[PDB]
């Protein structure tokens, strides 16, 4: 309480984006990192030519880190970052099917029958939103032949290229695959629900202006809301 | 005893990092379609702790890397060497190969923390010889590495292994690198109390047969 004086009390910091050399640390899975890496720093070389970004992981500790300002922005679903905590809904998960283009079977789109006869490979995604397909899955009743299970999503366009694997993937996973590796995509058969992805800073940092300028430039890029 | 490969139903455990895992499992994978079509095969990183233990126990059945703490109890068999090379976009408005170390100082880079592996070590090799880069992007792991140099003009240190998996499917080109980053040797580890199973020797030999740079 005494807090919220104080941190209003402080002349805050100027950002003159042309300017700044400040650096930016972003927590965000591999999944962000992938989807809003590429048309962040796109967009940063027209409008900060000089700020310096970094990224981490957010499995720290986050919430320490965020009060202290080491972490200036977090991206995801952080359900443990409440009080203190402003957040901003920017996007949804949507969960599809993804295989190689000329697999000798797979269609789009396809039917649940043929998701249980075919052969996939996992990610577990360990303390994710996408590492709950798997339960989601299995509780269902739905059968898989689970060939591969790896814990991350680096080498699935890789290994869907070279195989008549499957996977469930983030729809925004599989729009950074379809051209690079020769892969389709087709609507889930299964049941699977949207993940709703916000951006976190802390109440410290909620009149920074540099804070601000860069979350502002996330809403633009990435909301879809 | 004995291990039949083509009816097997054997589930094997092994480690491996990000680069491991993009380049080994699409080869390896599309072998096993023909060789074992009834395995189950899942991955792990090395550093989701506990690994010497896991192995000791079967929990883990190999491992993939640079993993200096695996010695008394285990085997290990050397499979290639990592190269470094440089990375940026294929239509890159001034990036030439070969680069040079002055232009490799001057463009601006992404870096790959990749913590506790021998990818790690790049940062404070270049730093202690002097190399100045500026580090616009710094990310921890390699999966946006490629989607990153084609939407920018950002250059990047990558394993070669890496890069031949990135070239085609990013438009992306590469360049021997300009610095004198050693190359870094890969091993395939098993623990002794494994050394004479025959699913572990099979699929031993199978790695060796798709990966040894022997000859």
């Amino acid at each position: 309480a005494l807090n919220t004086l104080q941190t209003a009390l402080t002349t805050r910091d100027s950002f003159d984006p042309f300017a700044s050399t400040r650096t930016f640390n972003l927590a965000m899975t591999d999944i962000g990192e992938m989807s809003v890496m590429p048309p962040l720093m796109e967009a940063l070389a027209q409008r900060a030519p000089h700020i310096q970004i970094s990224t981490l992981r957010p499995n720290g500790n986050l919430k320490e880190d965020m009060e202290s300002g080491a972490v200036d922005l977090a991206l995801g679903l952080l359900p443990e970052l409440q009080t203190g905590f402003f957040q901003r809904r920017l996007f949804r998960h949507r969960y599809v099917c993804m295989f190689r283009k000329d697999h000798p079977s797979a269609k789009s789109p396809m039917s649940l029958k043929q998701f249980s006869e075919l052969e996939h490979v996992g990610v577990v995604a360990l303390n994710t939103g996408h590492g709950e397909v798997d339960g989601l899955l299995e509780r269902a009743g739905i059968k898989r032949r689970m060939r591969l299970v790896v814990p991350h999503f680096i080498a699935i366009g890789p290994i869907l290229h070279s195989t008549d694997l499957i996977a469930t993937v983030p729809q925004r996973f599989a729009v950074r695959c379809e051209v690079p590796f020769g892969l389709t995509t087709s609507p889930h058969p299964a049941k699977l629900p949207d993940i709703a992805i916000n951006l976190f800073w802390h109440a410290k940092y909620n009149r920074d202006p540099g804070n601000m300028w860069l979350r502002q430039l996330f809403v633009e890029l990435f909301s879809e809301a």
